């Protein structure tokens, strides 16, 4: 004669992670995994927090009114992946443009070098060009971490940007890299906006696809080195309103000026 | 000679869940668990707070008066289900129009489409019309999930409301969706409010009912995803006192004006 | 030559629970377990706050005087029953008028109702009157938790208030039930008074009563449902001083004016 | 080659439990354990805080001069005994009047009494006078908790304050209790000043003992029924600075103006 | 191919305690364990807290100066020893005047004496003179604790200060005791400065000497007793700034008025 | 047909310890680890904090501009080498300038010292100068760390600053010491900048390079002494904005103004 209160009636139940993706402003509904992904994403939450105001009246404040005065979006995850796209993601800078795989060149020292010395002859100067950013890895020997800028490549001798303080020996390696600087300063303000989409799917393979037109990341770049567990990056992004002057303006006005829908 | 103090003197104990419903406003006593219900419902409680003012005299402050000054009830709960029907209601917008076991076409294509085209052919268009939203499943590669308005049908040709960014081959599916906006256009203030009711029983199957003729769901839509257990979303309810226009205020005042009343 | 310190001098240790006992104003003393008593009682606790007003004199602030400015006493517990006594109690109404040990009638039902009637055959109208309130039970199909009010009894036809929703069929049931309404409406401040008493014991079954002459419920209605372990109602309960108009003053005045006091 | 920090200089080491002494003012050298002592005492702590004035000159603020502004002193522990002697201490009155050791009577009934009489009849009315109050014991039925006061005897017949509301049968017992009231009113401000005397000893059994002249007990009765462990009440006083009129005053001129001295 | 990162550059690794000795101002570099050590010392720390007032300009805040305002250096430890030296020094006297390895004379009571009487018989007055504390002990019976000065010493016949309120047998014994005031009448502030050192060693056994030429105790006598484990005294120490009038300010200005200085 | 979510587009994850490396203000590249490292450092942390100021319009606060109005970066870690560099860096001070790995001389003595006298007598003076401080080591007795200073060397015979209070026997060692004292009378201001360079790799044996023209260490000397585990010091700094007249401001303009940039 036991009677079950409580219970389900359908099977759209969420048990999956979900990808995230950012891309420019106004195609939010065109973004690509390859091109557009963060990477290895882990424990995404979006939250909504809503509030009003209420007019009372009497001893007891029975409330007569009650009026929004504004709901929020925010977005939250931890990424595992350390390349020049997801540094720049948070940052706040496009890191889109970037590539998560590209290839680091290499090149074999033929001759040594002494302390003083601004140039370096190099087994074949392939894939570095003028301008480029190399680290100096060597063989035998602490790593002091040493990085030079190349500032014109003659036959096979490359000349720095400054003279050497430690030797660099035969079957030394120059490691390729990528500048990042911190500041852009092209931005007036700082603040730079996006769009976003967060795709997943229900037990039953059912896809869930979140579109949120503008987006702004109010965190920043946070490494912590550590012997225990792999080291993660803490992100956070906010959902704001569109202008007139903001692009996907037209797709903002057409679905009610909601700044999230789902496509559930 | 052993005495023993506090003992029971019946057997109504309580330990089972119960059934939130939640309807118009107006037809708080006749709402049923098909239409009406939210699903799989965890951990509902029911909160009172009262608040006095009391008149003090003397140095030891004894109180001559006291009067209250508002009672509060509130409601809360974990809901396991994602739907049309729980969203809705967890964004304050009328949920019991839309149903939880609807049903969703799935399309094959029998025709490859490159990038830039924006007609597709299928096998039958069958359960789409105009205006659908239907998200393209690709049996291979990466999942971009990407959505698509249906704007005309004609024949076994669909077109859609954009370019393709991405090919289509014979073999994918277009899964059908809802539409669902966090912004309610129609709503001057954005505070919407309802009837709800709660169902449960003793140990020994005694029906309990709690019936709150207005209500308002203050909480927002949580999405929180991860591979440990399986997500839910927190509700959160308050009740109101009814005014003349208010729909059910013949209920209020036979009731003595109450918010909340139990049938035990 | 080892000394023990803080050593016993007597056998008064106290290992129990305690029996509480809410009553009418002015009859503190003759309150009886079978009609006053709350029920399964559990974590009984008394508290007492002293607030000290000091003058202080010197650099060092020596204390040349020191006035109370106020004594609280506070009686808090966890109920385990829900049936219309406790709740009363809970809401801070005379709960003592109803009963714990009552019945509930449970009539057949001998003819099928379809939607949109208002009148049932039951088998026999025996324990059920004009303005009963009656919870429908349906054998099979989910439990919507449909309540009705009696209005006419004519031979074994029973006009419910208003239309049916959901037919019932032969073999239903219709279950007895008690209204409870949340606002009392003869109440101008909302502030009721009662009278208590605690009943305990020690080790060697010694009696411990403590009475208190005048006593306000400051909590309120708390249900929770879960499946873990049973649901219980918090209780908090606050000592006021007696006036003139009060009943029992006599008491209150002849020991002294004490809010409480004990008998062990 | 390996050397050792921080080493001990002597035995003088302390795992014990102490004994408190609280008695009338002005005897806090004659305290005896008998007469004196509050009883079963755990986890007895002595705290001193001291606040200083600091004068700064300077961008680095250097102290040029620091002035005490006050220190107190604080005893706090718990008590396993409920007796009247604890709870009067407890409630800030004079309880080394009472006595932890005195004896309860019980008397035994010889006739059954019916509900609405005032006179019972006993075996026989040794330790029973005017004026006291007993506690009604019945072998059979619900333990009400009634107390009585005798108000005439006359041969084997006591005269109760007011009617019965449960009948007596043949074999009950009247069990003698003490009424205590929790407000004093001879006390015109409601503080009430002690002396009171610690008494612990060394590992070598070493004795110590620290006496303060004048004490104030600043907490309440704390009364927590419970099944886990046993009830206990919680202490706290605090030691104050003697005046002109304060009994004892030529010993606190003499030690210094000492609240609290020692003797190691 | 795995490269180490943060690895060590030498040996000098501290896992030991340290042991704190307390002297005259003054003379913070000839002080010695056995005349100036605290005793079982455990858990010394010190603690360095620098504040510093910047001036930004721009919208970025880009600071332009800095300036320290104050640096403060604190000492804390747990000592695990009561005798007269530690109990003066958490007092904030001069501890270092009296002795912890000091003994106890304990004479013979070679005739009974009754209540009332003030003069007692012992076996021989060696070690005890006129104006000596004396704790009564007796073998049979509670340990009340009582404390008697000596004020005439006549052939075997010692004249206690005031009336016996317990009587004392024959083989009681009378244990010397030494009387600590916690207010000292000399000081017309009520703080004290003394001078503070510091010695440890690495895992090499290489010394570590740490010199604090003026200190402040800003804590308090702390007594708990408990039957878990030993009872301990928490200290904490403050250092200051030396002026003109203090001794030791030849030291101060030599070390460039550094309130510590470390010899590693 | 099960789909995954959020993977891996790259293989750039970090599991490893990092070197921090300070050195003087404006040779932020050509830190070498020998010469500019601190030692053992674990849990090495970079954080960002960035702040936003807004303008809202409406009722629902709609955001139509976003100014950012600072960015901050702090480096904490955990530092487990004792040794001057060590604490110079902990103070504040340039402590580059010193050498981790140096020598301690050990002199014999080779005739006994009485107290009172302020000359020795040792083996050679080999490694010891006028000015230098030495401890004194006992092979038998309590260690009184006791430091003295060199005032003048004469064939075998030294001559100390202060005449002795403890007797050296013959076999007693004379260990050299390095004095360090916390306040610096050379700095106005008492704030010191420096540069900064952070090493680390990937998983892969990608380098990682993170550099810091100027930072400012706001942390404190922490000395915690304990037989648990091994004593380390805490290390926090921040990043700073280069001035006109800052060492380095070629580089900080260089990089558009950044105060961090990252080589990955």
């Amino acid at each position: 004669m036991q009677q079950n209160f409580g219970t389900a009636l359908g099977d759209g139940f969420v048990l999956n992670e979900a990808t995230l993706m950012i891309g420019a402003l106004g195609s939010a509904l065109d973004l690509t995994e390859e091109e557009h992904s963060v990477g290895l994403f882990k424990n995404l939450a979006i939250a909504n927090d809503k509030t009003f105001q209420d007019l009372n009246q009497g001893v007891t404040q029975d409330t007569v009114h009650s009026q929004k005065t504004g709901d929020n979006w925010t977005i939250s995850g931890n990424g595992y992946e350390y390349n020049p796209r997801t540094i720049m993601y948070a940052l706040g800078q496009a890191g889109f443009t970037a590539d998560p795989t590209a290839a680091r060149t290499r090149a074999v020292v033929s001759a040594p070098a002494a302390v003083g010395v601004s140039e370096i002859s190099v087994q074949s100067a392939t894939g570095l060009a003028v301008g480029d950013w190399v680290i100096l890895y060597n063989k035998l020997g602490d790593n002091n971490g040493l990085a030079y800028k190349i500032d014109a490549i003659a036959t096979n001798t490359i000349t720095l940007d400054r003279d050497l303080v430690a030797p660099v020996a035969v079957g030394d390696e120059l490691v390729k890299s990528t500048l990042i600087n911190t500041n852009n300063p092209n931005s007036c303000s700082g603040a730079e906006y996006f769009s976003a989409k967060i795709v997943s799917a229900d037990v039953n393979c059912n896809p869930i696809v979140v579109i949120v037109p503008k987006v702004q990341i109010t965190s920043g770049l946070n490494l912590a080195f550590g012997a225990t567990d792999y080291a993660n990056i803490a992100y956070q992004m906010k959902a704001m309103a569109l202008t007139r002057k903001d692009a996907g303006y037209d797709l903002y006005v057409q679905h009610g000026k909601s700044k999230v829908f789902l496509l559930t």
